[PDB]
């Protein structure tokens, strides 16, 4: 048993919500939060400069440290930082950004990173401002994570369609 509430199920291991990761993260408290990073850990827009903003900009002055001992992620690699005010952790994962012309192949490997983690609060990799489409993220995830995974989509819109055309 766990805190997330009001998830659908939609596998044996994966959950989905109609949520702001950034308010599901302060409530949960959750071991691990993931965040939609950047091979530079510039958390700039999207999830990312959500979740530094939650963070009061802590998150980007631990991973500007992060980057100047290690240099840059690889797409589809990640890192565990801290999770500041918002979890134990955060998993900075890169997908790839389809409008960096980013092979859509490395989602897979980035799904790949939260299987070292039992239980996580994460978004849809790649979607939003990366650029894919949030229907292929879905499919990647549910056929590639088998540790518990509880998907926070922010546009009730999208969390609709996402629901109503799982397979
Ligand atoms: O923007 C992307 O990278 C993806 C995923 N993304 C999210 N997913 C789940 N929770 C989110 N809270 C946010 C707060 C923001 F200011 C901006 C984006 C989000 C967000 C939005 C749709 O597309």
């Amino acid at each position: 048993v766990n805190s997330f509430s009001g998830y659908l199920k939609l596998t044996d291991n994966v959950y989905i919500k109609n949520a702001d990761i950034v308010e599901e993260a302060k409530k949960v408290k959750p071991t691990v939060v993931v965040n939609a990073a950047n091979v530079y850990l510039k958390h700039g827009g999207g999830v990312a400069g959500a979740l530094n903003k939650a963070t009061n900009n802590a998150m980007q002055v631990e991973s500007d440290d992060y980057i100047a001992t290690n240099g840059p992620l690889k797409v589809g690699g990640s890192c565990v930082l801290s999770g500041h005010n918002l979890a134990k952790h955060c998993l900075h994962v890169v997908g790839p950004n389809v409008n960096k012309g980013e092979d859509i192949q490395l989602l897979k490997s980035a799904y790949e990173n939260f299987n070292q983690h039992e239980v996580l609060l994460a978004p849809l990799l790649s979607a939003g401002i990366f650029g894919a489409d949030p229907i292929h993220s879905l499919r990647v995830c549910v056929d590639t994570v088998r540790t518990n995974v509880y998907l926070a989509v922010f546009d009730k819109n999208l969390y609709d369609k996402l629901v109503s055309s799982f397979l």
